[PDB]
């Protein structure tokens, strides 16, 4: 028998404070039945992890999220890499692999570090600022657009056209009928950007593009490869770096300690991604009858993966509630795991990275001055605004 819990983890309660309720998620049993939606969870970090890694048995190509592919229409066309199964996912993950290769990174970190290292210069002529509009909004802003070719005009809509991409893979609430109330202009805008002419030469879109001449991808998938990156590779990227500012702003003795060894700048960024888990949930389908945590799930049946959860479950982690920039963080489910781990990995770390050491370096204290807001997302969990002074070195 699997436990029915009445919990709503896409209500704004729960957004607010989620621990609690996701330690009742855990240990009601290894499997749940959330009753308001209808559908089944796991939120342990074993029945998570094996989950990702099973494709075969746990389809994504039925959709990632609440939303069942096979019997509803999907509210955009699907995702060639994000909404596919292998072999179908293999070609165009190969795509997007190369195009954020290691060696993509190394010819751009550069640029990345001199425009981290010039941010944060900046806001320490400012005192205040607030971390997410000049900081982990404006850094990725300030590199990510230009590293995909984008011309300078439209920009303003990328935020909310992620914020739209992650409220829809939710169950049908208020944020989710919202965001798709007022999708057109911003879709009209990214269909606009994942055209061949208006990528410049060198960046990853163009890259994408390049792609078809070898005829390793159709005219037509090449845009919508475009599209995947311009969904999820800047909000993600702006949350988690909200989130390692956040963090070292509550727990002064880890920025000592990374002030202490800048070389910890990586490993900050990467515990902060566990710790708070910018993209909080996926689902799955299974593609047959199956055992999961001693229960039998029939074929056809969504199940919700709790990502914030099992990276931070005490079965996993040891003392699971503190960011420690130590911590050996390999494992951790908060960029996905497997086939579909997060192809844009690279880029994230890249940037989280660069930001990190140029706090570390540059800045001796943050403490948080003011109210502190949150933003609501059904998949992504982040700050709207973290009012902090900033103390210089
Ligand atoms: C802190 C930043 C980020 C986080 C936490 C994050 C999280 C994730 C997670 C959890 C998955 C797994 C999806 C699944 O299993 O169904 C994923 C996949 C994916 N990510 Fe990210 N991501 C981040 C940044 C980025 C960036 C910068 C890019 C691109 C530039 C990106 C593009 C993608 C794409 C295209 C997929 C689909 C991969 C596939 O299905 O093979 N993400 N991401
Ligand atoms: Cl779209």
């Amino acid at each position: 028998t699997i436990p029915h819990l009445a919990i709503d983890p896409f209500s704004l309660d729960f957004f607010d404070d989620p621990y609690p309720d996701q330690q009742t998620l855990r240990d009601a049993g290894p499997v749940v039945y959330l009753d308001k939606w209808n559908v089944y969870g796991v939120a342990r970090y074993a029945e998570v992890h094996a989950v990702l890694n099973d494709p075969t048995t746990f389809c994504s190509s039925r959709g990632v999220g609440l939303s069942d592919f096979k019997k509803e229409k999907p509210w955009r066309p699907p995702s060639l890499i994000l909404e596919a199964d292998p072999p179908a996912h293999t070609r165009p993950r190969a795509v997007l692999s190369k195009v954020l290769s290691p060696a993509t990174m190394k010819t751009i970190r550069d640029g990345f570090a001199a425009a981290a290292d010039a941010k944060v210069d900046e806001l320490l002529q400012r005192g205040c600022i607030d971390a997410i509009a000049d900081l982990a909004e404006a850094y990725p802003l300030s590199v990510f657009p230009d590293a995909m070719g984008l011309k300078q005009e439209g920009r303003e809509h990328l935020l909310p056209y992620a914020g739209l991409v992650f409220n829809a893979f939710g169950p049908p609430n208020e944020l989710r009928q919202t965001a798709i109330e007022r999708s057109a202009p911003h879709q009209a805008y990214v269909n606009e950007q994942c055209q061949r002419p208006n990528l410049a030469p060198g960046g990853f879109g163009a890259c994408i593009h390049a792609f078809t001449d070898t005829g390793e991808i159709t005219p037509d998938e090449a845009p919508l490869l475009v599209r995947s990156l311009l969904s999820a590779g800047l909000d993600t990227t702006v949350n988690g770096i909200g989130a390692a500012v956040y963090c070292l702003a509550r727990f002064p003795g880890e920025l000592q300690r990374l002030r202490s060894d800048p070389t910890l700048a990586r490993n900050a960024f990467e515990e902060a991604v566990r710790f708070e888990s910018p993209v909080q949930t996926f689902f799955r389908t299974t593609t047959r009858e199956v055992e999961l945590g001693g229960a039998v799930i029939g074929e056809g049946e969504k199940v919700l993966m709790f990502l914030g959860s099992a990276n931070r479950d005490p079965r996993r982690w040891s003392d699971p509630d503190l960011y420690d920039i130590t911590r050996k963080t390999s494992g951790h489910v908060g960029f996905g795991s497997g086939v579909h781990m997060c192809v844009g990995q690279l880029v994230a770390r890249l940037e989280g990275e660069v930001m990190l050491s140029a706090l570390a370096r540059k800045v001796a204290a943050i403490d948080i001055d003011g109210p502190v807001k949150r933003r609501f997302n059904n998949t992504l969990r982040g700050l709207e605004s973290l009012p902090v002074k900033l103390t210089p070195a």
